[PDB]
């Protein structure tokens, strides 16, 4: 219709999408003041009331869109339900209003495209991010039962374990503040330690590795889908048909130059 | 024959890989309960009733993969002879219970898929593993010969010295923690102790982006070979040839435009 | 002219170059004995004047070629502009004089192409480094709100909170250092922690990897631009089109056997 | 001539490189049973008599493969080169024998092989070692001048600045070790430290990328050099050039079917 058009083309401007923008550093900004623990009685208030300020242009915002593309149509894309959820959470009977800035990501096009490769990429390393999560259970099992009598604050149960064995992977005092200290008791504790390092660091760098080319990947696929308004073959695809491709137009070009020969 | 067909085909099947991998979680998480110091004396022969129970239901499954493809056709599969030793290590007269859990490698092939790649990428990293260790042998006894009479309980002997630069190349309290220590009776240290952080994490980010890049195209070269059932040509091999094969062509249509020439 | 061109003809030479090389690492020189506390009266009114006899060389350098390029062609390049604001403000009525030092990437070709290679890769990861961004506020107003009151001296405001949840991504002390005092007034503060351990130092990761790797390509492309003298389509757009190209050529070839076969 | 063929062809056979890395590795055990300060006088004496042993080998070695090869030809080599000197200052009137074991990586092929595709990456790397050398030194001035009289251990002069400032880039303790104790003397010390870490963790990283790819690369080369017996065109120059060719191929497609198209 005329007026689901005149507000469509509103909302999809970058104008209004500059005015979002601002309304929620404005929003993000304000709840920033509120950590303020010296702050006026009058000055929270005065904050507080921004706060609402912010959010019922939100919710205006949201109903503007609802209008302009249709129920089914607002809630097909998964961007627009994160939305929705931001702000309808709001009205729910919580220090988790700071979370209301992540949708600078789901309103700036460049930030949502950066977001949206990398949640495209986790699929791709589900069987890395378990394998790690294997290895980590059978640690901490093992941690448990070697060292939770004698070191029960680092290994006294599995979650203390779990966490130990993190603190150990991201190589934080793991010498000087958990192994050296382990060794007094249990010499051997290298044998458990060092091979535990080296197989976790290895498998985190593979996971992030992967995440971080198949997002780079991912991402300038979909921005050349967007400019051709096809498909695009993927990266791994294309290299791995290279060869293939290539001697398929020798083979033509000997056949080709076979019909030339007799001329 | 008949029997060892319907067999193989259950063995094959997703629901019987599902129930099996059910029963390898139960496993673990039992022997995850069993790390409780403060369990009743009934709660412990109740869980390891339930081991008993998995580890027979996976003496059930071996024998059925035993008699459903046979001793060579079983044994000929190297996941299959590491399930067969992880589930006969159990009837041998051990606190390695858990490593049972590894079997989700073995059985989900996702992931035997992803620790594949990981084992063939090993091989071609063999001298960098090899460079790795030359480097922490010399420097390990260079270590014990200049600090060991002054800080024997780091560099006493090789063994406390091997310990000591791994931790250095972790950078785990490298400075703070040994080196300003050895400063203070050694003030050279810092010549021995920089080069040696610098050319190890050097090597160590080599060995693991060698490992990762390799493990990356193994396993996409592999999920190739699955889907065409030839050979795929390794993306190095390609690329190496990508020149030579695209100037071939070149001369190829040089020479066809020179026979259409005449005509 | 003929002035204009004997006086560009030998600021382009590579005596020059190594002449004004030379006089920036005796400036950097003289600023580096400078800092010895223990001096004498005269050493340092002796090395102050051999700063002024650096910094007057380089009036004379900078006036050589704003006469032999003329205002416009001079200013028309950024590392020109760069190379007169660090001479220019030593005349400006300050520790920042080492700062000069910086001229030695302008100065010599092959270090200004690697950081301009980097400052032209960082517009691509404006997106990553603002999500590093809103990660690193949403975090630290939530910190401030949740641990500011029991942990002051850490999480006491927002600024405290930044510059903790910084060292935090560093991975420097995290867990002995802040997340175990933490977690004895609360026992969960490792569900804040270490999730934004895990989404930052993925991030960084991204953001680094993204840098180097757009760095790496724009410099290598620059370099053939400078070779061939034409626009060098970008690694990315090759790789995109590769396919795209290969099967029009074979479509070609199927098309032009379609010619020969009526003959 | 007879005697110098039947030499040369038991120096390059496998049995004979296999000795001297039997050699080789035997000299670096007794060397490293040799750190043993429990040892008898009469152990040592015996250790010392089978370095003996050893080196002489290497000697009889080394005057094999210069009459085998002739002057020119064996000091015409790098490895061979170092071999020498490696033998020969051994007889120089020393703490450094265990630098004897780096003849595993000149002797060992693959080994030699890794070693030299990193030396041959160096050259490339060259810029970004001098950017973040420059970037050290205008750090280590800034902070002597800035922190040297209030943190006389750590910023007292400039070996001292430069010394913290690689501990710093490293993270090692560079919060709770260094910059919080360096803001409570200097609140604003972190402008300095933040930007310091950034910028250097983000070089060091494109220096160790950067060795990393090209020895990857420079190895996979002369691999293929090895195997063909011609020059390698490097897949960066492949990799440049392939659109080039690709759409040079097409325009001779086009031009291919124009003479088709008359007939
Ligand atoms: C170009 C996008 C892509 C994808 C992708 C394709 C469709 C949907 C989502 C993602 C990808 C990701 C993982 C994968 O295999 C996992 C095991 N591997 C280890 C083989 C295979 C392909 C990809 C990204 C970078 C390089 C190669 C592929
Ligand atoms: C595509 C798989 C592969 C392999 C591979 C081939 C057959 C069996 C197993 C592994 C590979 C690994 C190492 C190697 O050379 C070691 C030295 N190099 C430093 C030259 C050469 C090839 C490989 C993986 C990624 C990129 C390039 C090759
Ligand atoms: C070859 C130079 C280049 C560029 C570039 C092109 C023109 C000017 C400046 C830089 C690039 C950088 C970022 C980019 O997209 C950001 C999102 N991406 C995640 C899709 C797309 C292209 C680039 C570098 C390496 C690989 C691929 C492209
Ligand atoms: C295939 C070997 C090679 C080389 C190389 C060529 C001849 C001799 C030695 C090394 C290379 C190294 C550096 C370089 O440029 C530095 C700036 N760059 C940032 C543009 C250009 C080429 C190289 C390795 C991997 C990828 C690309 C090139
Ligand atoms: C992928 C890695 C996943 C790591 C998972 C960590 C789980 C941590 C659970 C836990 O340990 N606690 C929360 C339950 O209350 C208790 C804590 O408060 C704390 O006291 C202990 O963690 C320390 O004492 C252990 O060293
Ligand atoms: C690739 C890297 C390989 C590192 C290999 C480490 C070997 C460690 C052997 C060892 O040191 N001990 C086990 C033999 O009993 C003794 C320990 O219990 C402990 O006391 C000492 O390691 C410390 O005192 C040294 O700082
Ligand atoms: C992208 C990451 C950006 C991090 C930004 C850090 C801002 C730090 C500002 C700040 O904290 N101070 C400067 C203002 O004076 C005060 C300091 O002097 C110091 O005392 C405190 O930082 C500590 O007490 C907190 O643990
Ligand atoms: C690319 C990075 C290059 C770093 C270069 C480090 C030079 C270190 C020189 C030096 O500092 N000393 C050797 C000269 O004797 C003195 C030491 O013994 C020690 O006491 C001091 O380094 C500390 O007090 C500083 O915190
Ligand atoms: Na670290
Ligand atoms: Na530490
Ligand atoms: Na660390």
């Amino acid at each position: 219709s005329h007026m689901s058009r005149k507000i469509r083309d509103l909302i999809e401007s970058k104008r209004f999408q500059n005015v979002i923008t601002a309304i929620i550093v404005l929003n993000g900004a304000v709840l920033g003041l509120l950590t303020d623990t010296t702050l006026s009685a009058s000055s929270q208030n005065l904050l507080e009331r921004v706060d609402q300020l912010c959010l019922t242009i939100f919710i205006v915002e949201i109903s503007l869109k609802i209008y302009a593309y249709g129920v089914r149509g607002f809630f097909r894309s998964g961007w627009n339900l994160f939305d929705f959820v931001i702000v309808a959470i709001a009205l729910m009977p919580r220090t988790f209003r700071i979370f209301r800035v992540m949708r600078l990501v789901s309103v700036i096009p460049t930030m949502r495209r950066v977001v949206q490769g990398m949640l495209l990429a986790l699929p791709g390393v589900g069987s890395v991010a378990a394998l790690l999560t294997v290895v980590f259970y059978i640690a901490a099992v093992m941690a448990t039962n070697l060292y939770g009598a004698t070191f029960p604050e680092w290994f006294g149960d599995l979650s203390k374990s779990l966490y130990t064995l993190f603190q150990v992977m991201t190589l934080e005092s793991w010498s000087m503040g958990i192994v050296r200290p382990v060794m007094n008791v249990h010499p051997n504790a290298w044998v458990f330690f060092i091979p535990f390092i080296m197989l976790t660091t290895l498998t985190v760098l593979n996971l992030f590795i992967g995440i971080i080319v198949d997002a780079m990947a991912i991402t300038k696929e979909q921005e050349e889908e967007a400019k051709t308004g096809h498909h695009q073959e993927p990266i791994s695809q294309t290299l791995l048909h290279l060869g293939d491709r290539l001697d398929r137009i020798e083979k033509q070009l000997a056949q080709n130059n076979e019909l030339l020969q007799r001329q």
